[PDB]
């Protein structure tokens, strides 16, 4: 049998947008109601709350109305005046691609780029920040998600704090995955949303942004106002007694709503261990049918995604394709450098659970031995079960 | 008895948000598929195909994702250029607010401005135009809807089009709920979205655009580029052998699939009918109870809002609070400088049914009798009736 | 314009079923377990609970896994022997309907029957229970919903108890939108169900059963067993130690879990006092505009239902198909007797909300005068909102 | 890591209940319409027609408010009377139990019956309907479940036939999964249900009915009327000029309305293939890991459920604890008579889909290893992905 290209898959197992939680697709069937009703001020306000509680936030996260993108562009936007240094961090497509728009708002930039399977060396950081004491911004993405690699954000976040720096965090792939937090990495503005690990679909965006942060975007009179880049304009937005600046997707704060109340009710804590344990599968499975995950080490790759190096003289997306119609499993290509170098298995929010790195497993297998490879499938399966037992 | 705050009202008669078409509700809570999964390459289209369809165009519309403030601003920063001068129509909020936008990006600008309970005369524009020969971009709004009136964009858009400049309409809140497409009013952008006639919540922007259009963002270095507030990024993106600039609003996409077919298959003419006999019942009932129409005519009263002036000496935001305390109906305020003024009653979407008429004349004036005022609530329902039983 | 047969209609006012809660219409999406998983038998025995509570119960509600009809039959069947004397109450269609159930399972009937716009006088069956000692079995409908009347059930059922006697009462049209429980009336089999007041779909049971009646049916040899009419052995079924007779309507219970939360929620008292003011405007209104209420008087009529009396020349089919395709509102027609003489308008769960009598009074008003009746409507709407004013 | 009883599993792949389809759970949520409104008269009638064609019916199937064994015990209470002579067919569980109700409506039953992993021999059919012209009625399981093996209804309904006897078939959890229908095995009255392969919830019940079985079911005075148990208060119910005994089950229609419309649209062939290769797929996995099918033969096996065989010591229901506990993966128990005997793994519907054999054959082996066992399951994943890339 072959599934058609027109028709649904099986099973969703990509690096986002994956199936939402169920809770979640009946929850953006919820009443819409007119945003300046009381309860949905109340409702609004409460989402906020949780929001906080999620992100271990000291005060309000701020949630802007567009995916994630919105929220990393307008901190480059209203962080980043033209007399400001930025040091930008690069270990892949997304981080690279921040320095875009730190270049868009100062002339002054100054980039750590390593290959796009390291990670960034806090020592390169620091050695960097000695070497140049004029750096007053530093970006840095968490899991550049079209490497499936972790950079270690809370140790470069500590140096940027120990030499006066702002830190801007993408935490759009990982917030939810694993232990993050704007906190923990001492952010000044922290980017996440509901789109990866917390299994909602795109649209809206979850920004901490600390004091400091807030009186330096005040304080700049570039800082986007009366825009759909503006973070300032929607500082007590959440508040029931005042105005938006303008209309909330209502919907999407639904499905916000819901995945949240998932998180915080399964436990932060057994949630990212769920994500740990079916990454592991997946790369011992991957290791031992013949594959090789792509991070140059197993010590910065994702417990969120877990990406798969592409053979010499097999087709990446004819193998994406194949997964799909012999198996109905879907994953994800790579992004610019890492398109038809990489296959990426998300395991975020409702895909993080271990069998489905069993089910992705198989079909990565299946695949690659319909393109003429010859691995091992059977010792894959039973290393990811053994993963899996050995954690029981 | 009286309805909580806190809890959910019974009726939500305002101009928008209202509760979404059951439909597209469930049209909501459907798969989230992987943005490049081929199934959803394939729905992307067929939704820009739907929409092209509804909106009579010639060529592709383009679908951004955010609510249609996004286009507007998009459509500012996209088109109007320092060496343009534009000449913008204000009849209300939203006209006015068009112009501070247009400042931003030309110092250039031009206004004819009305009283906001009055339309844009198409004469004073054609004296302006022939006066002006230096004009080359005129912005407009069809429905300003927190005034419920209406301009004659056609006639304006063909006085503009002789002139040889550039319209921007904003048809957000009319377009689905009246006679308008993007080749009525010769539109270059046409700005609309489906979360007021449609039917469907906040979160995405239907925008028409002319070759003519095309070709002069395209050609503008100012305009946005790698951005949230980009148009040009978007051309190719209706395409399923193409990629997004950034991940859609999967779910948002969902619901516009259904809120399309649902229009399509009503028939558009239908549905126009049902809103203009909604709001003709509304207006007799209104004037009938001893009421006035906010509107300086009834030939500028819009089919899809309903604006009631406030009697001098009531307080309209406490007539809003009783109607939803008392009655479980939620009307709109004003915005801006109609904040105060009067209250709005939209007919939109699901709401463009004539009973919606009579359940909000009956909260509207029992409100008013509860402020003390002693309108004839009985004569308004049967002036109502009549008109909905005189529709031939 | 006209509304078609085949299209959805603007709002259902029927006596049952109406559309569902919102929160219900998604909570039959939820996740439908196998009913041997143990968060399946977790959940049902929590709905039993939570079934227990609303209906103010000493011991475990049965949920029965068919439409009220079930446990009305199933009563009949198993506390029906074959040496019981059974006096059947008939004030309407389904009281006397009962007697034919009895019947079945008894052939030593008496019978109290007063015309279909009355209700049973407690008195009389006190008479009748005096004549009569030998009586062991007593049956009666609270609410005839075809009639839209009362029986007084608590006096009865004190009565019924002075004579030692069983009590089954038929509560499935009036549990949930006015004050009445098992304990109340003292009854021995109480049948109700979710499917009108509470705002779910037809598909389930909720019947208290008294410990005397679990005795009685437990010994007699007769009482449905391995039969979908069996009560029995649904006994202990509730129990998440316990195997189900056979497999319950899963999607069914997750409706009656959100139905019962929002009972519970929203506060028994509050729910019952928006039913009867709903009502009373109703009457008010009916009577103002020159119809006549059915009830014999005021006091015996529904809180959950108004029943109008038709008019001598008004075809009462044609009426409510003129009230639906005018103007998008459904009524019920009677049924046995009362069919072809009175209309009928719910007023159950989500369509318990004043307003709706508003636009069930002028879809009425409107509907009649098309027939050529000449009702004064705007002094209707007055006399209802006159009553809900009154009560603010 | 491990999964809480209390919390929700990753994957239910049980004998039924299963999760239905997502389409078929939104389905559930559609508006709840008055029975008697013209539109739901119109829906249901359209419901009929939907499951004749499914059931490739001469004429109108009948739906029953109840799950189905409302359908196989009507059908005794029915068509089976004391002058009948019944020989009931018995393979397993509910081929056994339908004798105990064939007891309850004639005195006269013979049976043949094999063990519980074995199918009913045609053969030993034809010798018993020769030796005994007195049979007048035959009842046979076409899908014991709780076995998971086949019976030749065909083959049977046709000896049956040419006897002169009618013949009662319960289908309920092979329809739609397999090709099987009314007239393929001659018929008299076909139970089945959409509960099963057809992936909707429990609570209505399919039935074909053959002219032949109406008259006798009409004739006879011991048959069901004004009873929850009547299929002939049903028989005109289809149609949209008639009224509904009780009153239906709206939401469940519904879903039915969708599951018919996912069946019919994928094609009953498509259909059928997927969950025969699911199985395929599922019981060589079994045999290559080192375990056993549980039927006597690869040949009666069913494509819609595979039992497979407990090993002699190993505690089968401490197994389907651990396949949850430890992978989220819920299996069925036996009943009656093969509880405690195996396991069973459903292929039903939106489970049938061969990646979900891999999972359950991993979650199967898993939990059996942990058992102490030391199946091969690498192994019987390669053979299981083997029967899946062999499909031509």
């Amino acid at each position: 049998m072959r599934y058609p290209e027109h028709a649904d898959p099986v099973i969703t197992l990509t690096a986002g947008p994956v199936n939402a939680y169920p809770e979640v697709l009946r929850g953006l069937g919820r009443t819409v109601l007119y945003d300046y009703d009381p309860a949905f001020q109340l409702l609004y306000e409460k989402v906020v709350d949780k929001a906080q509680k999620a992100m271990r936030l000291s005060n309000k996260p701020v949630i802007l109305h567009g995916e994630p993108v919105l929220g990393l562009e307008a901190a480059a936007a209203s962080l980043i005046s033209p007399d400001d240094v930025v040091l930008n961090l690069a270990s892949g497509v997304y981080g690279k691609g921040f320095g875009y728009w730190a270049k868009r708002y100062s002339p002054h930039l100054l980039e750590i780029e390593v290959p796009y399977n390291e990670a960034i060396d806090p020592q390169a950081v620091a050695d960097m920040l000695k070497a140049h004491p004029e750096i007053t911004v530093v970006s840095v993405c968490h899991h550049d998600t079209p490497s499936g690699t972790i950079n270690p954000i809370d140790a470069i976040g500590a140096l940027v704090s120990a030499h006066g720096a702002y830190l801007i965090v993408d935490a759009v792939s990982s917030f939810g995955g694993m232990k993050t937090h704007p906190e923990d990495c001492k952010a000044d503005i922290y980017v996440t949303g509901p789109n990866k690990c917390l299994g909602a679909p795109p649209g809206l965006t979850m920004m901490g942004v600390s004091e400091r942060a807030w009186a330096k975007m005040k304080a700049n009179p570039l800082a986007p106002r009366a825009s759909m880049l503006s973070i300032v304009d929607w500082e007590n937005a959440w508040s029931r007694d005042k105005p938006f600046p303008f209309t909330p997707s209502v919907s999407e704060i639904n499905g916000l709503d819901v995945a949240l109340d998932l998180y915080l009710n399964e436990g932060p804590e057994a949630v990212w261990a769920r994500h740990a344990l079916t990454a592991k599968a997946m790369r011992a499975g991957v290791t031992a049918m013949g594959l090789s995950v792509w991070a140059a080490s197993d010590s910065i790759a994702s417990p969120t995604t877990t990406a798969v190096r592409t053979p010499d003289g097999v087709d990446e997306k004819a193998l994406r394709q194949a997964a799909r119609a012999r198996y109905g499993v879907v994953f994800s290509s790579g992004r610019g450098e890492t398109l038809g170098k990489l296959t990426r298995i998300g395991h975020m929010g409702p895909t993080a659970q271990p069998i489905y790195a069993i089910a992705a497993l198989t079909a990565l297998g299946g695949a690659m031995n319909a393109a003429g490879r010859k691995l091992a499938i059977g010792k894959g399966i039973e290393a990811a079960l053994a993963v899996i037992d050995a954690d029981a």
